[PDB]
């Protein structure tokens, strides 16, 4: 059993996982939307959640990331640093799935469903004590890629769809 979309001869060209957490070390990744409110460790109703990688390991297929985010219990921005290892999920013979474990050893793995040059359109199978759903991430948090928002928006059908990063999570400019 796994989502149609797991095909990996049909969408694999589309669900390359390690050339996706690479991608993270020459930009921040900001994850716009979500169809899930709350995340064991960014917390409930999380916001502004972005990642920014470094220490590329090609013989582990790791990086290290450094996560930013905020959440209903907390004013301020807060930041994590997590290790993300490119991995296998739904009998897939190249990576299509990033396994994240956190410095008290957590793991949560979750699966590329779509991916594109600047954006990412991840499952999280709610397998990891946390909640079902889709995450959508890109490079520019106010302009958003058609084809991952068009990806996104029919596999997460029928969930309820949230803003998680927006221009809302900063207070740009000066005086
Ligand atoms: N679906 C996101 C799971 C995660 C990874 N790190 C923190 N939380």
């Amino acid at each position: 059993n796994q989502p149609d979309w797991a095909d990996e001869a049909a969408n694999g060209a589309h669900q390359d996982a390690w050339k996706s957490l690479k991608a993270d070390v020459e930009n921040v990744y900001y994850m716009v939307k979500a169809t899930y409110k709350n995340d064991p460790v960014w917390g409930n109703d999380f916001t502004c959640v972005g990642v920014m990688a470094n220490d590329v390991n090609e013989d582990e297929k790791s990086i290290q990331a450094e996560f930013l985010f905020m959440n209903n219990a907390d004013t301020n921005m807060q930041f994590a640093t997590e290790k993300v290892t490119a991995v296998k999920m739904y009998g897939y013979n190249r990576e299509n799935a990033f396994r994240y474990e956190t410095e008290d050893g957590q793991v949560f793995t979750d699966v590329i469903a779509y991916s594109d040059d600047n954006c990412d359109v991840i499952y999280v199978p709610g397998t990891d004590g946390n909640e079902e759903g889709y995450e959508l991430w890109t490079t520019d948090y106010d302009n958003i890629p058609a084809n991952c928002l068009n990806k996104f928006n029919e596999y997460a059908v029928g969930r309820e769809t949230r803003d998680v990063f927006t221009s809302a999570c900063l207070e740009i400019a000066a005086a």
